[PDB]
């Protein structure tokens, strides 16, 4: 019965209308732009308030993978979706689970603040401007789903005299189209996945393109082992489980050697001058091809930028530059929250399980998409919001505020804790855990050992086989049919689009390629 405020129709957002349609809640939707999809949808045009995209842009996260737990990709859909293809399949999405109802569109959410009851009724005062005509109305809940990568982060003080510069420069969000550097000399400054898509998509037409790293990067291909998609191999419950239960120095080393097995990380100057801290790796199938053939060059970092020129530390060669392209990633904040409420310090908004503001009374505000797992935020910001939906309807309960505040402190603190694969800083999370976690919380995580005596089968390709989200809708609230079904032909869909020619599952894979043989018993 309970009524529910949803703010942005993003990925997020459209998960949120869906779990609460599905836990029998209310769900008003508002977002400020005039479709759904948010990031997704690219338009001509850079929205302020709404994720930006390039044309180019395609998943880094593989088709059975980073899709809703119970609505896959078509089977005609490639293995790493376009943009424009992952937009149809968010609006299809949208169109099934008859969410397009609940959805009023462009309405800014200018403010929700705590109704002056709040401490005994829960509710929210959320005051939207539609038509330039702002409106209050009470909600009993309200769900956030701005996500971030929307505000741009551009640290000008960090690019010494980059005022002078008499060349055009602007942040990866303002690119859409590579047009613009025909036959100019750009230079790319960081090499976030943005950056390294963009300098490579440069050096198609641009005179000479250069990509400036400041830590370096670790680089790896969709295609991976075999032409397997990377997260349909590496993000699996077995491969995780080893990782997790493995020194930090080891498999760091470890990971060095199968990222270097491709191409010599430090012959093309990438390989991270911080080893032991291992920063998200970037993923782009291009780029080395680029290096070798001299259209893209890595440059160690700004040392200044002059009238029509830039130089770089370590090199001496001062760069002739006509473009410069800030791939320096974006902040997040949320206006329409008071400080009370949400936090934003330090990357960080200081949430329980990265969601619940934790010293609220009532848990009736939900923050969904404001984490950054090992993994698709598809089914995290899904999965984050199974759990949530059901804490507002009181069928699952946070614990005290006591334990959480102490709690949410100890991942704020940043603490390596060692062994696993450390998980960095801000919205650091692993995939299988965070999911795992909440999955038990709502009750869907599946019995694998019990599995395995009734069910050997899908026992087996749910443990050593890629963590599919369809796995999530196996057993508990939410079940779905066809996830059993779903899971073991997994691969016959990611091999039906690539194998678009003839000729005359595949559980586990080849990313513990020397390390199932390294530790092996030396029987004494
Ligand atoms: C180039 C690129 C590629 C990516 N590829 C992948 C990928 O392959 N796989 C993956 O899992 N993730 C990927 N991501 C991450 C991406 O953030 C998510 O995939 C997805 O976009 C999450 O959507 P969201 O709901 O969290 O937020 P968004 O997509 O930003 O949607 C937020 C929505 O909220 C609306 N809004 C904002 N403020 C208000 C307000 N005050 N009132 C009302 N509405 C408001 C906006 O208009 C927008 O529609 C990628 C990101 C980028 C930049
Ligand atoms: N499909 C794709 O391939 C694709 C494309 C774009 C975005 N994405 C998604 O979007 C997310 C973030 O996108 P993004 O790449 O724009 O952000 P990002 O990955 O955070 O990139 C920002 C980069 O800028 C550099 N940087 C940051 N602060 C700096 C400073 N003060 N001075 C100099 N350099 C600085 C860093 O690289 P250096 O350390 O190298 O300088 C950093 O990695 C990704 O994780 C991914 O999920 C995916
Ligand atoms: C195979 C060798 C394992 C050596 C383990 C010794 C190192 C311990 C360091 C801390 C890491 C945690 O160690 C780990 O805990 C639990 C056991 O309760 C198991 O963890 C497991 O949890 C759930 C089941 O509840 C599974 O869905 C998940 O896929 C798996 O990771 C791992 O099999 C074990 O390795
Ligand atoms: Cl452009």
């Amino acid at each position: 019965a309970k009524r529910v405020a949803i703010v942005g129709a993003g990925v997020s957002g459209l998960a949120s209308i869906k779990c609460c349609l599905e836990e029998g809640l209310e769900p008003t939707c508002f977002e400020r732009s005039d479709d759904l999809g948010g990031l997704w949808r690219f338009t001509e045009h850079v929205e302020e308030g709404r994720a930006s995209l390039y044309k180019s842009v395609v998943s880094n996260s593989c088709k059975e993978m980073s899709c809703y737990s119970d609505f896959p990709f078509p089977e005609d859909y490639p293995n790493y979706v376009p943009n424009s293809q992952f937009l149809e399949y968010l609006k299809m999405y949208a169109n099934r689970f008859n969410l397009l109802k609940h959805i009023q569109f462009k309405t800014k959410v200018c403010s929700v603040t705590k109704c002056p009851d709040f401490t005994v009724t829960g509710q929210w005062e959320v005051v939207t401007q539609h038509e330039g005509k702002q409106e209050s109305a009470i909600f009993d809940a309200v769900m956030v789903c701005t996500g971030f990568l929307t505000d741009p982060y551009l640290p000008l003080d960090s690019f010494p005299g980059i005022n002078t510069f008499k060349g055009q420069y602007f942040h990866s969000r303002q690119y859409k189209h590579p047009d613009i550097f025909k036959d100019k000399r750009v230079l790319v400054v960081g090499m976030g996945n943005s950056g390294t898509d963009i300098a490579v998509e440069a050096s198609h037409l641009a005179k000479k393109v250069f990509l400036s790293t400041t830590g370096g990067a670790w680089v790896m291909s969709r295609v991976f082992d075999s032409g397997y998609p990377w997260d349909m191999v590496f993000t699996t419950r077995f491969q995780n489980m080893l990782r997790n239960s493995l020194p930090t120095p080891i498999v760091t080393w470890l990971m060095a050697r199968k990222m270097n097995s491709w191409f010599n990380h430090a012959n093309y100057g990438l390989v991270p001058e911080d080893r032991t801290q291992l920063r998200e790796p970037v993923l782009n199938d291009e780029l080395p091809g680029c290096i070798i053939t001299g259209k893209v060059l890595i440059k160690p970092s700004i040392k200044e930028v002059k009238e029509n020129s830039v130089i770089f530390n370590n090199t001496p060669k001062e760069e002739p530059i006509d473009i410069i392209v800030f791939a320096t990633g974006y902040t997040f904040a949320f206006p329409f929250l008071d400080e009370s409420v949400v936090k934003v310090e330090n990357g960080q908004a200081s949430l329980y399980k990265y969601i619940f503001p934790a010293h609220l009374p009532k848990p009736t505000l939900a923050v969904i998409g404001l984490i950054k797992p090992l993994g698709s935020i598809i089914p995290t910001g899904e999965t984050q919001a199974r759990w949530a939906v059901r804490v507002l309807k009181g069928i699952n309960k946070l614990p005290p505020q006591s334990v959480m505040i102490e709690e949410v402190n100890a991942r704020k603190e940043n603490k390596p804790s060692g062994f696993g694969l450390c998980y960095c800083k801000a919205l650091q999370s692993d995939y299988i855990t965070y999911i795992d976690e909440l999955l038990t919380y709502i009750n869907a995580k599946p019995n694998l050992l019990s599995m395995l005596l009734t069910d050997p089968r899908l026992a087996l390709t749910i443990f050593f086989g890629p963590c599919t989200p369809y796995q999530f809708r196996l057993t508990g609230p939410g079940k779905w049919e066809g996830a059993r079904n779903a899971i073991l032909t997994q691969w016959d869909r990611t091999f039906k689009v690539t194998k678009t020619r003839i000729v005359q599952a595949s559980l586990l894979k080849l990313l513990s390629l020397p390390v199932l043989l390294l530790a092996l018993l030396l029987m004494c």
